[PDB]
């Protein structure tokens, strides 16, 4: 993945448990090659996978768990790092946002062509619920959708409530999520 997202992972892991620990885990995964991540260059997603395995084998916490504190950290970080206007171009509300966030991907891509966007799609079931199927040419990062989601309903100030009903991991085509916010 692009730079940013490990760099992001340092920043929140940095912020929240301090540099020595992140020394630890950047040591874990086999990393102290790679002095600083360069956020706009195309890393091997290993990179990314290792980061947060690492981080669950210092930290004590599952891969999973991490992923979905990420995901929520992901929206305020981008936010303060350089994407504080895209992500507002994106909408004023949860549903309008996960409406438009395949263009938003699309507005990064341009610039960055090894971006591989994954794809949402929206089937509405009210004015406050939602079926989300999340197409994606990465495993593993449902549970960061996950935390994405909670990130939105805070910037949104929505309350959301998130339930997954298919599995990618299971061999299924795609995750789906069902959602329910303010
Ligand atoms: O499944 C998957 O593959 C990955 C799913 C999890 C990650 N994706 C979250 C999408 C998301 C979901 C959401 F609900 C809310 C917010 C969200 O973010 C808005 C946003 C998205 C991206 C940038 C940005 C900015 C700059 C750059 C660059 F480095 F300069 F290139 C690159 C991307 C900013 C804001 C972002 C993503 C997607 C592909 C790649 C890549 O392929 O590398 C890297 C990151």
């Amino acid at each position: 993945m692009y730079g940013l997202v490990n760099k992001a992972i340092q920043d929140m892991i940095s912020k929240h448990h301090g540099e020595d620990t992140w020394e630890a885990i950047k040591q874990k995964a086999g990393l102290e090659d790679i002095d600083f991540f360069v956020g706009m260059e195309a890393y091997s997603d290993d990179v990314t996978y290792h980061l947060v395995g690492a981080a669950s084998e210092v930290l004590g916490k599952p891969a999973e768990e991490l992923l979905i504190a990420f995901g929520e950290y992901w929206v305020t970080y981008t936010s303060e790092e350089g994407y504080g206007e895209l992500l507002a171009s994106a909408g004023d509300s949860l549903p309008e946002f996960m409406e438009n966030l395949d263009n938003l991907h699309a507005r990064v891509g341009l610039s960055f062509p090894q971006l591989r966007p994954p794809a949402f799609e929206c089937q509405h079931t009210s004015s406050k619920s939602m079926e989300l199927h999340y197409q994606s040419t990465r495993a593993g990062l449902a549970p960061m959708v996950l935390g994405l989601l909670h990130g939105l309903g805070k910037r949104f100030q929505t309350k959301v409530e998130v339930t997954q009903t298919a599995f990618r991991e299971t061999g299924e085509d795609h995750d789906i999520f069902s959602i329910k916010y303010e």
